[PDB]
């Protein structure tokens, strides 16, 4: 009954039912996203309207179309043709990832550029990576991908290790045209394998691990109703998935005594970016957005009890579309379990004689996704102290190249002739905030110093100071970590029993952001990537901090045209993105496959409770 | 037969016998720090001498002693005379917490302050708190400890809640003499309780929390040798424990291969401050050494399996001196045990068609300390992949005040009436390296940006440069985030296979540092703390970055005075002293006992090893 349940095979089944009908979904059309709208604000009518958004590519060169559909009333609510060239293309088709490869085995000069390399063309696999937008005119409303060639020696080779570094190539992918093969001279194929399953480079496994059995044999602490509704240890949330954004947490609201009090109506990453910084002109090219232009959510792995989640694992297996409208089920897409998370408090008293120790625990809900190379887990986190967490795992293989003989500032070296050129992984979360109920606004909180002199004569005393964002133009804001910069997110409408305002503080990792020159298509492409936090005020359609098309999209779609309203943010419905990422200079170690590396953010309570809201936890 | 074994307690029975034949520990005698001395430099030749280094107190007014004795020899090596007006203070004695409360109830000053609030004498709790060094002639040479008042209305009462403000008193705990009783006015005591085993204030507790079963049934994958020698996943280290620093920990090596590497010689947190900045004259001279004045290791809790340590833990049971050199156990003072730490590695490769998934695990070696209010524990981990990290856990009560009716800059409300000053928690780790031996360097790393032009005509590229510190007078470094700055130790003379120096890289929190006027008594006490990054060539007896005697030093002991020798640091025996710490504005949520929070550092290695170090990790 809920509105904000999973979307089910039978509603699209549905969809694909009614588009057919309505002549929008004939032979050469291609399902390229398909997702549940959020209900409007206002959903207190009880009138639910199941409505899906659809973006709908057609193989033949007939524009595309961005469709509303209401499942409920079994209608089309508007179809609109899509100028590509204008707004942007649509995302990467996972059918399309074949097609760089076999469009490329037919074209002389790449072939010709094989054959001076001595490499047989059914063993060069190719990456379909995305364009971007650069100097080409002929790219400008094209669907464009471009290719880099890596070698398998055998099927169950990995390719990573013996990229063909000197060679790329751009393809249309609509007209089946290899528009550019650009040959900047040969460079040795790296020569060792990166097989990590294989014993020779293994070596024998380690029998030392002794295993470790987690068990709850009461069951978990949580429950699970109307299929994706969570209560756990007062917290109430509802667990959305969404095939570009992954794992939707909306609904965050904590149960105090007798009341439940909204913290986040939806939290999600509403993007990401790994930009490239080697100035070869075979890569200088490259950002992939894994989110916008290839939907993390579409490759989301099935999870392994045991091996992926330990414990006792509660799984959720989403539905999405394939590209045809038929339902397809992500079996054991979503792990959901408790863990046990050390010392909650403690203290022993020496006054008192009283000895005082109390365990916590965390919620966690997560998704696994792999893009090619790279494998991203996203983790949720719910503490019983009210702080909410998250973090990002990359793991995977990096993206490599050849290490040029003599050095470089951009590459490192991870094997004799095998380089991995410098990058960053940056994500953007979108927290469209609802402490105590919508009126909300976001202060910038710094340390303050204080001079010895009048008034603090022994130079001891330090303070804070809180500025309040009141307007868009004003709350674009970089990190201070010199200065301990928080932003606190508070209800002045909503008072704790101290007479404050209740509030939330994110506390950021303090990350480098965006590396690139402020003039490059990057920066302007991935304008959010270049501030560590942005406050808008809600509106419907304001959903990416890169806009709704972002594969070749020119630039400044998304935040920095949102912005530009100039709004007012105080004491009103707004939405918090935060900005967040890891700069990797790959090391040894990350080869042959990398150890996990994580970041993240969090939020604490700052004045939202009227003490600790732990006292009622048992002693264990 | 190990040289770092715990100190057993026949050894501190014989240290007593020693010092009582010599003459050196009668009545009037005090020990306020016992502790093993490690083995100089070059311990290669079998001739193990235990020594033991004792800070021998008079309770009459005689000058302090500081004694070496070597128990495999049964001798006085040394006994020195201390002029505590020139080189310091000995730290606070566990038998002078009583004293300052007794002292204070025979005052007539005192007892007036207390008839005019209406308090009786008996219900006074006074806190007995280091001195520090400020503008009080008569305190030089002195050993004074200023008390701040509580009341308990009844024995079991939490009497932080119920500050005394507006009062002082300063004591000569020897002369047993009040020196000054200072009353700036009454304030009202706060009335709120703060019992959080009160069920009037918990409510009830809850029901909804079902059990996590954490058990290891072939029992624990690492070994336990000569008492304190532990073996865990190719990691070797001894556990060692001192009463002033707790858990220390030496010689961790890594078994790659058929050898065993070293990495780190001795690793401990050699001291921690925690300046208050309220600049009222109640409470603007509070900044106590947890550490290097009270001796954080002799207030280690006993942890009780199941609620302090979960699992399969082994403990260990140190070994300390009481006061009269009786040996005295800390029963299940440290904890051991192996967690599961999620996923290691994972990928799933469209080309190969391989599935890959390992999970992580980390060994924890944790101790907790109370002293006062504050309770704290100290983790250490290590990682599977050769990641070494350390986690500072701060819990307890906070150190409150009166909250004065206008407000207040420099105090945070938490209940009617209840206030709780500003403040930090900093600590020093203390790094004694050896990267793969003991010719190490330290480098520091900083991103680079790149402008748009020629060579990066597409402005995507970034670097990054490290600067070599060669000599003591310019290794003294700040953290900055915005830039990514990160230190790399490194070995010069051991080469990984692609011809590149091993090293590790020192990932920081950059978290602010000490906020106080640099013309302060604590900026010059505490000189470590302002900066982030130290490094000193490897001496004897630099052992703490505060000096030995920190009570009631005047200033500039330890790091600012090593570091005037200007010695070579490029390529030598080195040691890293990083400084991290909390800024806590308190919250409401930290009362009535404050959920914990979290700060620490993690080392990585950086082409250590020639690939992944975690290849052979089986599938679960
Ligand atoms: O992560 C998206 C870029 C990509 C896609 C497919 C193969 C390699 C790299
Ligand atoms: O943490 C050391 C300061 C202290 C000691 C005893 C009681 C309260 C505070
Ligand atoms: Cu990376
Ligand atoms: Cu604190
Ligand atoms: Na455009
Ligand atoms: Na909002
Ligand atoms: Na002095
Ligand atoms: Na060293």
């Amino acid at each position: 009954a809920s509105p904000f349940r999973l979307a089910s095979a039978g509603e699209i089944s549905e969809v694909q039912g009614i588009l057919r009908t309505a002549g929008l979904l004939g032979p050469e059309k291609r399902i390229a996203y398909l997702g549940v709208l959020d209900p409007a604000r206002g959903a207190g009518s009880e009138a639910e309207d199941r409505r899906f958004r659809v973006f709908i590519h057609d193989v033949s060169g007939a524009r595309p179309q961005e469709v509303t559909v209401s499942v409920t009333n079994g209608t089309v609510i508007s179809a609109v043709e899509l100028d590509t060239a204008a707004t942007g293309e649509l995302p990467v088709l996972e059918e399309e990832f074949e097609v760089v490869e076999q469009l490329l085995a037919t074209d002389e000069r790449w072939l010709k550029a094989l054959a001076a390399r001595n490499l047989d063309v059914s063993k060069v696999r190719v990456a379909p990576l995305s364009a971007g937008v650069f100097e080409y005119a002929e790219e400008r409303g094209r669907r464009i991908l471009r290719g880099l060639a890596f070698v398998q020696d055998f099927p169950e080779d990995s390719a990573w290790a013996h990229p063909v570094d000197g060679l790329v190539a751009y393809v249309d992918v609509v007209s089946k045209e290899v528009t550019r093969v650009i040959d900047t001279g040969v460079f040795p194929v790296p020569a060792e394998h990166g097989n990590y399953t294989d014993p020779e480079l293994t070596g024998p496994l380690r029998t030392t691990q002794k295993p470790i059995s987690i068990t709850q044999p009461e069951g978990p602490s949580f429950t699970v109703t109307g299929g994706n509704h969570i209560e756990w240890e007062k917290w109430s949330l509802d667990v959305g998935f969404d095939v570009r954004e992954g794992v939707v947490l909306h609904n965050i609201a904590f149960r105090d005594g007798d009341r439940l009090r909204p913290i986040i109506n939806r939290a999600s990453i509403a993007e990401m970016v790994v930009p490239y910084g080697d100035p070869s002109p075979i890569r200088s090219w490259q950002n992939y957005f894994d989110t916008g232009e290839y939907l993390v959510g579409q490759y989301a792995n099935s999870l392994e009890l045991g091996c992926d989640c330990l414990g006792d694992i509660t799984y959720l297996s989403p539905v999405i579309s394939d590209a045809f409208g038929n339902p397809r089920e992500i079996r054991n897409g979503i792990c959901m379990h408790e863990e046990d998370w050390g010392i909650l408090a403690k203290h022993s008293d020496l006054w008192s004689g009283i000895n005082y120790t109390r365990r916590n625990r965390r919620m966690v809900i997560s998704f696994f996704t792999t893009i090619g190379n790279y494998d991203y887990g996203f983790y949720w986190y719910l503490y019983l102290d009210g702080t909410i967490e998250f973090e990002a795992k990359a793991t995977g293989v990096v993206f490599t190249s050849a290490f040029p003989e003599g050095g470089s500032d951009n590459i490192s070296q991870l094997a004799p002739g095998l380089g991995a050129p410098f990058h960053q992984h940056i994500f953007s979360a979108r927290l469209d905030m609802a402490i105590d109920g919508f009126t909300n606004r976001v202060e910038e909180e710094d340390v303050v110093r204080q001079t010895m002199g009048p008034g603090n004569e022994r130079g001891n005393a330090f303070s804070r100071k809180r500025t309040v964002l009141t307007r868009e133009s004003e709350a674009v804001r970089e990190a201070d970590a010199r200065t301990g910069r928080t932003w606190i997110i508070s209800n002045p409408e909503s008072k704790n029993r101290l007479n404050e305002p209740v509030g939330y503080k994110l506390h950021a990792h303090n990350q480098p952001t965006l590396l690139a020159d402020p003039g490059s298509s990057i920066a302007r492409r991935a304008a959010f990537a270049t501030k560590d936090l942005w406050v808008t005020r809600y509106a419907d359609d304001e959903r990416y901090p890169t806009g709704d098309f972002v594969n070749q999209h020119s630039g400044g779609a998304g935040l920095p045209s949102y912005i530009a309203q100039d709004r007012d943010i105080d004491g009103q419905d707004i939405v918090v993105w935060h900005t967040f990422g890891l700069t990797h200079f790959p090391r040894v170690e990350d080869w042959p496959i990398m150890p996990v590396d994580t970041v993240g953010f969090k939020l604490r309570p700052e004045g939202f409770f009227d003490r600790s809201p732990v006292l009622d936890v048992p002693a264990n």
